[PDB]
C-alpha cells in the first residue's frame, strides 16, 4: 500500500507543486528530491524508493540526462519504476522512452492531478501514458 | 488589510505552487489566474485586484508581453500595483523594468517563499527586490 517516490527536477517550482499534491495523498511518501542527477544516482541507494518521478533535461555531467540516463537507471537499480515528466506529447521523444519499458509518462504542466492517477495506476501494476 | 491579487504565468505547475503558497495567508486572496495577456488585460477591470504578479514571457498577440505589457498596464491601469516574476537575476532585464516603476521583482523559482514577503513589503508601500 504504501508507495515512497523520488522526484527529480531541475525547476524547485515543480518540485513544490508535486511535493504539495502528494501530500494529499496519505499512501505516497516523497523520501527524496533533487535537481541533478549526479545527486539523485548518488543517494538513490540509500533511500528506499520504489517509484522515481523524473524530469529528462536536469544538469548531470557524470550519468546524464534523458535516454542515457534511463538507461543508467534501468541497469544499476533495475525494478526502480519510472514516471517521466514531459513538457510536451512529442511524438518521437515518447516512443523513445516508452521503448524502455518505462511505467509511466506524465505531463510536467498537470503533474499535481495526473500524477496520483498515475501512482495509482502504478500501484496495480499498469501504465500511465498521457491522453 | 485584505489584498486580492491576479497571477499570471502561461505555466499552469507556476500557477498551482504559487496558489497553494498564497492559500496558507489570510490575507491575501487570488481573485484571477491568466496564461495569456489577451485574457488578462480582458478581464482586468473586472476584477477589483490590487496586485498583478505576472512572468514577462506569456503568450499574447494583442497587448503583448515583457517592457511592451507593462507599458501597457502602467497606462491603462495606472494604480494597479505589479510584481513581475523573473526566471533569472539578468542585471539588463531588470533595469528595464525597474526604471519603468513597478513594485516588486521575484524569482519565479522561488515565489512560493518569496511572495508572501513580497506582498508584506507592497503593504508597507515598499518595493522587493530578489537579493
Amino acid at each position: 500500500n504504501n508507495m515512497n517516490v523520488i522526484i527529480a527536477d531541475d525547476h524547485p517550482i515543480v518540485l513544490f507543486g508535486i511535493r504539495k499534491s502528494l501530500e494529499q495523498i496519505e499512501w505516497v511518501n516523497v523520501v527524496g528530491e533533487f535537481e541533478d542527477s549526479t545527486a539523485l544516482i548518488n543517494n538513490l541507494p540509500k533511500l528506499d524508493a520504489h517509484v522515481l518521478i523524473t524530469d529528462l533535461s536536469m544538469p548531470g555531467d557524470k550519468y546524464g540526462d534523458g535516454i542515457t540516463l534511463i538507461k543508467y537507471i534501468k541497469r544499476h537499480f533495475p525494478s526502480l519504476s519510472i514516471i517521466v515528466l514531459t513538457m510536451n506529447n512529442n511524438p518521437a521523444i515518447l516512443s523513445a522512452v516508452l521503448d524502455l519499458d518505462i511505467e509511466g509518462i506524465v505531463l510536467k504542466q498537470g503533474a499535481p492531478t495526473d500524477l496520483p492517477k498515475a501512482l495509482a495506476a502504478l500501484q496495480k501494476g499498469k501504465k500511465f501514458t498521457p491522453e
